[PDB]
């Protein structure tokens, strides 16, 4: 619903970025212990929702040492806290190590004020209608020389960085996060796409252009995964 | 207690901040096991009431890799190593993987005496009337460049610092701890506040002041947790 | 087959590398159950053979703390996850303990048109016949100033990489895959070879090219193995 | 052992080793840990001829460490043989190794050519102090420093101990030189009742110009209150 | 035997360096099942002596998390390869985790034949007869600008390094190993002493040289044992 929408594209709504992969005396567990555990982590999503937007990504076999991520979005991060604590404790959560875990606040744009109007306009368009696209999360930690130029410069290098994507707004998706002081990056940058290619051709595009010479730190980790509903997911450790 | 309020601000006072992480196999243990084991640590913090004081906060489901931290203010390090021990060797205790160990001892400040006047009475606001905030714990190294500056110098950087931070004072409340040679950090830095937003407006402020470009080191880990009655923490894990 | 070729050289197909190590506890089983473990691998790899190419690669007692490796190429990474996430689900994979994980994509050269006629001839010579070669595969991040050049000034560094390599052309299988924005690294580069002294020999004449002071890293982990037929490899765990 | 000498005399290896304890030491019974804690207290006994052990308690003060020992022998070959013969004991089987840190004592380098009254001053080193905190701060040179010529490091070292000089009561130290035997090229090693004023004594000598040719300084800085074996090993059979 | 000091005298021989820890949980088993599987480690090695050379290190005490290393030397690292894969499959071999796999060549000198001729017979001397000596070995990377120097500049610096060294050449014994493109490091380092102190002075000497100050890496580990018939080493894990 709007509900929905609401928390995807307002700002000032929290997203939080959780990883996990499964442990292996896991599957020393009774089978038909672990199709019932799988039980209790739908119906705790089912519970959450309203409160919290929950979307869960298949990982493993995509990423290194995960096999599951949420974003959670969430007015207040204090029941994004409650709801993973919560999650931690259910007997698949137990049985969960931790692999990440990043917020960021969404804000209404600083620099697009200052951009040409056609671009603006351009600007109008992110991604397209994808079911179950692949979706790429890069942590992004600037230089203190970013922070030293001024709102005039910074806005002109981030025009730069705008004019290499426009070619890419039909085909990824982008959201980005301000994550300073929650943790240990400035940014968590998130894309959906049908066509990895084109995101592969996108951040190539990005690597020429002067503001992707103050990115200190870029990645580490770079998670990549397929969205997915949370049954299909947990289906598999059921098994 | 007038004895709690001077231990939170007198001169002197060693601050220590430890972070926990609980066993995987703390869950595979009977549900009765893990409900004795919580009422002894209630008892260990009243026990240690007359020395030190210990508050608590929930880092489970907001930092990751770590599900408790204690601030500790004591007179003597020697009484929190004795808590910190003991704690450890309760049943509780026995479970828990330390993620974090940081001392530093309150001092009267360094530079706010070269401030103009307006700025030194702005500075006795201190935050704001709050129950359950956020907390934030960022350790930070300075370069060595830093050191080699002379005193009016990092008076004038300070001065800056301050500046920026002045439109904070009264929704994030800090307080400063001077940990050179007790671990690998300069400064613990703690922030409380109920608005995160506020609090990262605040970091971004700062990293655009010249004294930012001076931390070698800053986070790594960025702690953020919500203040809590103990009984809330411990309830978690008895389920 | 033509169409195993056809994944080994055509532009466009995703090249993945994952790295596993085998638990302890795999050997306390019996060579009966191992034997049957090892079958139920087989019959997926068979399974996976209309859409994906899987080429194992025996990692043990070569790479620090890796005992297999897979290569696999797919048109669709989604093929890829879908096959990597059921291996490790299987009895043997189970007992695996994911290590990387890395994906590329191929692509028809950016800088040979620009080489001399002389070296564009010399590049389709490209390793020789030999059973069993040994494998290397470095992951590796150019540095900021390698994408602020310009085309002209990246085709010249390339042509130095290129004439150092020349006398390594049939001696050393290539193959290069673009990895930018799928996981922390630029490049994955595969390398096959007999004589493993004639690769170090190779690596010592590139470290001298101004390219090789643009790698921000290069390794980690470089890993070495032999390639085998994957019934080999899996009995020797068998036993 | 005579201990005085092992603790001031010029060519002993001082090793320094930190232990965390495994959790499932805790799943043994109070019974069977008495009795591992004697057969750690004996081996030191045995081992009492032959080097000096010394136990810190870092549990509670060290991240990720509970105990180390600060052992002083002629020859490593016997520190080695005594760490590992305590790795097998009953306790030992259960601890993880959290450093391993060798250095050899050495007869001054620099103070031959500092003034008379600093020689002077150095005489003093630290106090007389039951149970004091100890710090161990290992340390590696850059490369810029070891480049410079005697004459500048001189300098350089006696501008270390003029910023120094105000704690020599205070603070007690005792450095090792370490290059070849691990990763860094110094260990130093500090006691003091006050934890405020070996603080100030690291900012004070953090102004310095040698403090800016310290390519790694710490990472771990170890910190633990120095104390007799017994009591420190008395809590881990509770 | 000629064909062992064949092996660690001739040009083009591997030497491989494998560190290996062991478990906590080896010290559960019984002490009679644990004298068995020493048994079976002896007769392993004794079947590989007609194509490799293994020579054992107790690094227990002396090397931080590490207990025992094997020095491999053989023509083929194929050979190696299949030895330590055994090694690690035997009961002994299941109780280690592994602290380290590196492996180098060994060549011809590169520099030697351009120093003065009387530093040439100077380096005919390489250590002394002495039994269960100290052992050391350090990993070393150059940075880019060693690699950037032509071959008469780096001749010189070498040069320097062999000069400082000279009073060393009867106590401590040296091999180095060619390790580029084999693993994360450039070259291996190997030395044997009976006398410590002159080992760190010897590396003192070396530190004021121009070369020292190209070693982008250095250690990480520096690998300090005692240099022993493997019985010993494998008999105190016997007890
Ligand atoms: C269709 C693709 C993309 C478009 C249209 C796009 C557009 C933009 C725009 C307009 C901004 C400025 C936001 C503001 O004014 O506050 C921005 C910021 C940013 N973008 Fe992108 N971007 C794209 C892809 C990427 C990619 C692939 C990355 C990195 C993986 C990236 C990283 C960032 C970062 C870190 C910022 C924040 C910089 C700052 O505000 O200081 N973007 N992007
Ligand atoms: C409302 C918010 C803040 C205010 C009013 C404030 C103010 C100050 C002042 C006045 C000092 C000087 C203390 C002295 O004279 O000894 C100081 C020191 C310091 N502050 Fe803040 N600050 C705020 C937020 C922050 C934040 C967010 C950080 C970093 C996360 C921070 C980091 C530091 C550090 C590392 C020092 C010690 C620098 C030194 O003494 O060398 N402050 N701050
Ligand atoms: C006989 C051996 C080799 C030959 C003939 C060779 C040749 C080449 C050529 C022609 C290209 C440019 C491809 C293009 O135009 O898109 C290239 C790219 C590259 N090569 Fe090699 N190479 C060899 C070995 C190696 C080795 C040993 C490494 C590193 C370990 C390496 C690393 C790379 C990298 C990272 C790139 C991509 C650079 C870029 O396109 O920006 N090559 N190589
Ligand atoms: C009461 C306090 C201290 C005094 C009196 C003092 C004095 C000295 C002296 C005289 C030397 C030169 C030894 C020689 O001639 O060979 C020295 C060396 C050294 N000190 Fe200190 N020091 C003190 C505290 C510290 C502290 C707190 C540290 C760092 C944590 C430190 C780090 C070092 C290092 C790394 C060296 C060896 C440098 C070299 O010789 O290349 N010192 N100290
Ligand atoms: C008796 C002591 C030593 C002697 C006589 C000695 C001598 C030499 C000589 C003659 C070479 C050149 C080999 C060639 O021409 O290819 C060399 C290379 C090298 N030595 Fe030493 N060395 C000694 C000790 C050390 C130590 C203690 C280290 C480091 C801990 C070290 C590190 C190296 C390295 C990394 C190289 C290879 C440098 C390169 O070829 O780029 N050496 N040494
Ligand atoms: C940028 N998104
Ligand atoms: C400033 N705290
Ligand atoms: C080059 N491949
Ligand atoms: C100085 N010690
Ligand atoms: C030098 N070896």
């Amino acid at each position: 619903m709007a509900d929905r929408e609401k928390l995807l594209t307002e700002s000032g709504v929290y997203g939080t970025f959780a990883t996990f992969q499964m442990d292996h005396d896991w599957w020393d567990l009774p089978g038909e212990s672990r199709v019932i555990s799988v039980a209790e982590v739908k119906g705790l999503v089912e519970q959450w929702s309203g409160k919290i937007l929950v979307e869960s990504y298949l990982l493993r076999g995509l990423s290194d040492h995960a096999d599951l991520m949420f974003r959670v979005h969430a007015r207040t991060l204090s029941d994004t806290q409650q709801f993973l604590s919560a999650f931690m404790g259910t007997r698949l959560g137990r049985h969960l190590t931790s692999g990440g875990l990043l917020h960021g606040v969404s804000k209404k744009p600083t620099y697009v004020a200052g951009f040409p109007e056609s671009m603006k306009t351009e600007l109008q368009v992110n991604g397209e209608s994808g079911s179950r696209p692949y979706a790429i999360v890069i942590p992004i930690k600037k230089d203190a020389e970013w922070w030293a130029l001024d709102q005039e410069a910074r806005t002109a290098l981030m025009q730069e960085h705008t004019q290499a994507a426009l070619p890419y707004l039909k085909t990824v998706k982008r959201k980005l996060y301000h994550s300073t002081g929650l943790d240990d990056v400035d940014f968590i940058t998130y894309f959906e796409t049908e066509r990895l290619e084109d995101f592969h051709n996108l951040v190539r595009a990005l690597q020429q252009v002067k503001e992707f010479r103050h990115n200190r730190r870029f990645g580490h980790p770079t998670l990549l995964g397929t969205m997915s509903p949370l049954d299909e997911i947990l289906e598999k450790f059921a098994q």
